[PDB]
């Protein structure tokens, strides 16, 4: 009963709580896992671009220098894919 | 070939492009629509606990007050949905 926009939000909470620790944070390392697995696609069109972008996603998004990636960081970084997409559509090459 | 998170981003392009105007933006009628077809177990969730999420969202998210939402504008409103996802996840009652 729950609409695809529901469902797709809803999963962005349950794919951040694949990767957490009990701080309810994802670290560094599981960042770049979280990417590798969640958005292969992705990556490999920015690799094919010159860009490498787990070389410094996680130093961009820490907005405040803790170490870890809290919950509002996250959807910063998911704004930041989503923009892309939204880039492209309207003509962009994908990881401008 | 596209994963499950890969494509829900993509989705969220296509469902804004779905009310979009010519200017790419969003109206104010055109929002309500899209959030009474896209969230409307959200809304529901909302006026059980006394809150009508479409009275003031127009006013909240339209940050530069141009009177349209604009994709980054757009991307605020998710991040709004996501977040009250989250804190119910963490046990918090829905539209808190
Ligand atoms: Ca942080
Ligand atoms: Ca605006
Ligand atoms: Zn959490
Ligand atoms: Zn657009």
């Amino acid at each position: 009963s729950n609409t695809q926009a529901e469902r797709s939000i809803i999963g962005m909470i349950d794919m951040f709580h694949k990767y957490t620790r009990r701080d309810d944070k994802i670290d560094k390392p599981s960042l770049l896992t979280m990417m590798k697995e969640n958005f292969p696609n992705f990556l490999s069109a920015c690799d094919k671009k010159g860009t490498n972008y787990l070389a410094d996603v996680f130093e961009k998004k820490d907005k405040n220098e803790d170490k870890k990636i809290d919950f509002s960081e996250f959807l910063s970084l998911l704004g930041d894919i989503a923009t892309d997409y939204h880039k492209q559509s309207h003509g962009a090459a994908p990881c401008s």
